[PDB]
């Protein structure tokens, strides 16, 4: 009944356990609508997707459409004020944030659900009246350069550039889609462009409603949901832009068959095999890439991944379809290499083509295909309720693909067999459509090409006649059988009746010595899961770096072992994570609570019993040494917040410390350690979902009883359970910790200020201070000084202390960072005293609707009561007591902690800073006006820095 309208779609399939409300809609300029209506969801979001991304840049401004992301937050004609967008959603506990693929642009917020109307006016604009200003646009294009400098010493993004360079060079796929400042503003300005018309042009060109899909959700009913947005975007222009295809695959002939040698920055090794396929997406009701990926992708019994690691040849395989644009994919079957296989990277190859052939001669199985779907029907049926930022973004880019009924089900149900699209599939992995990559340091030297974007290092060879002519003659291997049918297959969904004696929170229903059980059957999702989560405590885990390293090779030799067997169990919706720590060692198993039992005891019963193979020793103990030497490859700010966790903590080994312990692991070592580990432990568990309290104890009786009976598990006392502290920084001190990235060319530094122990009080004004000054120090930092492109402030919790971080990864000195960090806070200080009551009490408002914001899954909820149980704080309550405390703070009560705490001349001012000094950088200790900073004690030896000072107490349980 109304002309903006189109049409409105029919009921829109959903999952029965699914309580949100759908209505489905087409405005009259094309631009597809899906509404959902949730009236107890605390935020509300949505989101646009427009079906052109970087593949759709000139050819002459790589990274463009890229660029106009970034731009569009930066104002409107209607609400010109430069950070408009983000203040607000951040005043009204929101968030917003964007991509660019090769075909898809994705804007996304989420806020107070109170607030839906006033950012989703604002979030209109973008695609209505957007600015570009041209102060903004110069500022920018730096924010733009500094995200691909961070990527250019990554591996993945080097290989991801790297692919895209080995194909057609006129082939839209060789562009390099996020651009830096040579592609914005360097070159741009030798050929004589305007890039800020160029921006308006190609948003003007490519931004049209018959290429946009809208999700929004909220509380307001499915009817008021369709006034608002067909208010708001049937007022957007219908330019009828085509939508963009490439039906020429990027790989021609001359692209096939060809093998290429790569030296990686980490210490890695590498075999990508890929083969060009045709566009599958149009049979996505069958799906034949999906069944072919399940079978070579799969990891059990029988597998071709099974067989590579008998050999010792590889460690994990990745198997499917990949996508690529409209027009063409890839498949690619992926394995990281061993010493030993790198040296048969031909012979792997062969396996796979063999396996490949065991498939031919076996044909399509319904069977395999029948149990996919039934798997993803229990999938869907089940879903976990998402976090709306997330789904409206999601399902605002699958929108494009599926009618309006079905983009909820479209990628997860499925209709007929078709063996006939299986077999097409098939016919196209063969070793005459192949390119392989090989990516070593054995390289090194070796090459004689360098990719133009990233710099890497590679070599070009076509693949002899003799090697495809060998693959093409795969002789049987039966090694290879197809998997067995999947007997972890959830088959009870009985939902148990929530007992007369059931808790709200977590119940502690077991003490004993050996272990203490929490307790709570679900009351709030009533899905057929269940999270099992247990702390083992042993003080032989974290002792001494040797112990640490053993601990940790002990329980990736228990996986690498159980691995075949979970597999099967982890495709069936029942996930386990196994971790050592410095307590000893954390379980958690998660998902249907059907077989649940069945697969813990396997683990428990594999842990108490396990018998080490030399071989996997071996090579799992060779990738753990590259693993700890590959740390120098990180990111200068995550270098930062490593020295700065190290610094902090009472106990800490580092990363030198554990890999020279490491050479002194042995077999006999070890074999020793775990049952001296296990001897002594006590179990601390949280048991969450669809159980009962008998069933709760049971389980936990079974762990113990196992332990027992195989490794004679005994108690520790309650003196031997206290945890570690953190350093306790002087009044009035200031410390700086210097070292230097040898990869990166970024510095990085992390600035603590370190307020007090953890308490309500504590807790809120650092929080409130960090919500009111959160949006600005992204905006002076960022926006306007351009420091970098990661520019973090927030709240630091560790060992139950507290205080204020600042995180920036930069090409600016760190001494430079601090004066710009200090200046911002003497900025603040202004602008808080400048505030208005209103403003104040907004930030009040916007913080404790975050802090209340249900969880809309069980393991969330699972999430917040085991953060109580682990820093054995127990404050199930925490959110409502200090959401209490909170509404009572003056905007005086923010400025006295300021000046007491933060301030530069504050009397209990503690800072810490760790300085990360880029690759090529040098030593240094020490616009808005910078403040006179006091000299700083220079760390020399985190040994001695610990030595010198007190440690804190530990947070007293509730
Ligand atoms: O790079 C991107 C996504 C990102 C880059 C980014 C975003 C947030 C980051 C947060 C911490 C460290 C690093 C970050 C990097 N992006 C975000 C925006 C708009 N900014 C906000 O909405 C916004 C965020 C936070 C606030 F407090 C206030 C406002 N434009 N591009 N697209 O190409
Ligand atoms: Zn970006």
């Amino acid at each position: 009944n109304n002309p903006a309208i189109k049409r409105i779609g029919n009921h829109i399939t959903k999952s029965p356990e699914d309580k949100r409300e759908y209505r489905g809609l087409e405005l009259a300029n094309g631009i597809k609508v899906l509404l959902i209506s949730d009236p107890t969801t605390d935020k509300s979001s949505a989101a646009l997707d427009v079906h052109i991304g970087s593949l759709s840049d000139p050819p002459n401004i790589a990274g463009l459409s890229h660029f106009l992301q970034h731009m569009l937050f930066l104002g409107t004609k209607k609400y010109p004020k430069e950070n408009e967008y983000s203040q607000f959603l951040s005043e009204h506990a929101g968030s917003s944030n964007a991509f660019t693929s090769g075909e898809h642009t994705n804007y996304y917020f989420d806020v107070s659900h109170e607030h839906l109307e006033g950012a989703l006016d604002r979030f209109a604009q973008f695609f209505l009246s957007p600015l570009f200003d041209e102060s903004a646009k110069d500022r920018e294009v730096n924010a733009v350069d500094s995200e691909h400098e961070k990527n250019v010493m990554n591996d993945a993004w080097r290989l991801f550039q790297l692919e895209k360079a080995t194909g057609n060079p006129k082939h839209p796929f060789s562009k390099f889609g996020t651009g830096n400042k040579y592609t914005l503003e360097t070159r741009p300005n030798q050929e004589g462009i305007d890039v800020r018309q160029e921006l308006l042009k190609f948003h003007s060109a490519y931004y049209s409603s018959n290429l946009m899909a809208v999700v929004v959700l909220g509380r307001e009913s499915l009817d008021d949901l369709t006034n608002l947005v067909v208010k708001l975007f049937s007022e957007v222009e219908n330019k009828n832009v085509p939508l963009p295809e490439f039906p020429e695959h990027p790989f021609q002939e001359e692209h096939l068959k060809q093998l290429y040698k790569i030296v990686p920055i980490k210490d890695i090794r590498n075999l990508y095999v890929t083969f060009p396929i045709p566009d599958l997406q149009k049979y996505y009701k069958s799906n034949p890439g999906h069944y072919l990926g399940h079978l070579i992708g799969h990891e059990g019994p029988g597998s071709l991944l099974s067989e590579l690691k008998s050999k010792g040849w590889v460690n994990t395989l990745v198997g499917g379809q990949k996508e690529g644009a409209r027009g063409f994919m890839f498949f690619i079957i992926n394995v990281d290499l061993t010493e030993e296989g790198l040296l048969h990277v031909e012979d792997i190859i062969l396996h796979m083509f063999q396996y490949i052939q065991k498939l031919r001669a076996e044909g399509p199985q319904e069977w395999v295909f029948q149990e996919l779907k039934d798997l993803n029907a229990v999938a869907f049926r089940f879903k976990d309720k998402e976090r709306p930022r997330g789904y409206t973004s999601k399902i605002a880019g699958i929108l494009h693909y599926y009618p309006l009924e079905e983009v909820l089900t479209a990628e997860y149900l499925l209709e007929e067999f078709r063996p006939d699209l299986i077999e097409m599939v098939l016919d196209k992995l063969r070793p005459e459509n192949v390119r392989v990559a090989i990516v070593s340091k054995s390289f090194e030297g070796k090459t004689d090409r360098t990719e133009e974007w990233y710099g890497t290092q590679y070599k070009q060879e076509a693949i002899p006649d003799e090697v495809i002519k060998k693959w093409q003659n795969a002789d049987l291997n039966g090694k290879f059988k197809l998997p067995t049918k999947n007997e972890f297959i959830p088959t009870n969904f009985e939902i148990l009746p929530l007992e007369k004696e059931a808790t709200p929170y977590p119940a502690l229903i077991k003490d004993t010595a050996m272990s203490k059980l929490w307790f709570k059957q679900d009351d709030k999702f009533f899905l057929p899961k269940a999270n099992l989560n247990f702390e083992f405590f042993s003080p032989f885990a974290y002792v001494d770096p040797l112990h640490s390293n053993m601990a940790y090779l002990y329980l990736e030799l228990l996986k690498d072992s159980l691995n075949e067997y979970a597999y099967a169990a982890e495709l069936a919706g029942l996930s386990y994570d196994l971790q050592n720590t410095i307590y000893g060692m954390y379980l958690s198993v998660k998902g249907y609570n059907d077989k649940q039992p069945i697969l813990l005891k396997k683990i428990i019963e594999k842990m108490a019993t396990f018998e080490i193979d030399e071989k996997r020793f071996e090579i799992i103990k060779e990738a753990y040494m590259r693993s700890l030497n590959n740390f120098r490859a990180e990111q200068p700010h995550q270098h930062a917040m490593y020295y700065l966790r190290l610094l902090m903590t009472e106990v800490a080994w580092t990363k030198d410390e554990l890999k020279e312990a490491l050479d002194d692991v042995t077999l006999p070592r070890l074999k020793a350690f775990i049952p001296q580990l296990l001897s002594r432990l006590h179990i601390e568990a949280l048991l969450h979902g669809n159980i009962t309290k008998q069933a709760a104890l049971g389980i936990m009786q079974m762990v113990e009883d196992t332990l027992i009976e195989h490794a004679h598990t005994k108690p520790l006392l309650p003196s031997q359970l206290v945890r570690y502290r953190e350093v306790q920084l002087p009044d009035r001190g200031w410390f700086v910790y210097q070292q230097r990235n040898e990869v990166h060319n970024n510095s990085g530094i992390e600035i603590y200020y370190q307020t007090d122990m953890q308490s309500t009080s504590e807790n809120m004004f650092l929080e409130l201070f960090a919500q009111i000054i959160s949006e600005p120090a992204f905006n002076t930092l960022r926006t306007k000084e351009q420091l970098g492109y990661i520019v973090f402030s927030g709240p630091r919790r560790a060992n139950g202390i507290q205080g204020l971080r600042f995180i920036i990864q930069s090409e600016k000195p760190p001494h430079y960072l601090e004066s710009r960090v200090e200046a911002f806070l003497i900025t603040m200080e202004k602008s808080i005293e400048d505030m208005t009551e209103e403003a104040f009490q907004k930030h009040i408002q916007a913080l404790a609707i975050r802090r209340l914001d249900k969880p809309k899954k069980l393991s969330a909820e699972s999430a917040k009561y085991w953060g109580e149980i682990i820093s054995q704080q127990y404050n199930f309550d925490r959110d409502n007591t200090e959401v209490a405390y909170l509404k009572t703070l003056t905007k005086e009560d923010i400025i006295k902690f300021y000046k007491e705490m933060l301030a530069v001349d504050a009397p209990r001012r503690h800072k810490v800073s760790v300085h990360v000094l880029a690759r090529e950088m040098d030593s240094n200790p020490v616009l808005s006006q910078a403040p006179a900073l006091p000299q700083p004690e220079v760390i020399q030896n985190m040994t001695e820095f610990k030595r010198g000072l007190p440690l804190f107490p530990l947070v007293k349980p509730h």
